[PDB]
């Protein structure tokens, strides 16, 4: 286990670009990490954005978030894909939250950002 609740990370999921997140406990499993049905470790994350979104993400697609400028180093992991405006706008909002979260303590981030789940 490389990440704990409140850690800031980048997550790469499906068709989405590397996205700023906060590791969090799954609202049902009450764990932030697990071994999946293929035998691989995953982490539970909240994506930073205007709309609350969460996912279980494979450990190979989770990276420590040190700052927004790391994005260039992640793409590298010339021909470049364009940045679709609608997604770019949502990603910019997410990054603004992650940049504010970076200035907080782990306890502050947990208090400030942990989602509330309603049945
Ligand atoms: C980055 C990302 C990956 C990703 O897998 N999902 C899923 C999560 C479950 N619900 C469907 C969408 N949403 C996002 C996302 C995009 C923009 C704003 C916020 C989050």
């Amino acid at each position: 286990v490389k990440f704990q609740v409140g850690d800031l990370v980048w997550s790469k999921v499906g068709t989405y670009p590397w996205w700023p997140c906060m590791v969090s406990s799954d609202p049902q499993l009450e764990v932030h990490t697990k071994i999946n049905t293929r035998g691989a470790r995953e982490y539970h994350v909240q994506f930073f954005s205007n709309q609350p979104e969460r996912a279980w993400v494979h450990e190979k697609r989770v990276r420590e978030y040190k700052g927004h400028k790391q994005y260039e180093e992640l793409l590298a992991e010339k021909i470049r894909k364009p940045r679709p405006q609608r997604e770019r706008a949502q990603w910019d909002i997410g990054i603004a939250h992650a940049e504010k979260a970076l200035k907080m303590t782990r306890e502050e981030r947990i208090e400030q950002y942990t989602f509330i789940y309603i049945d």
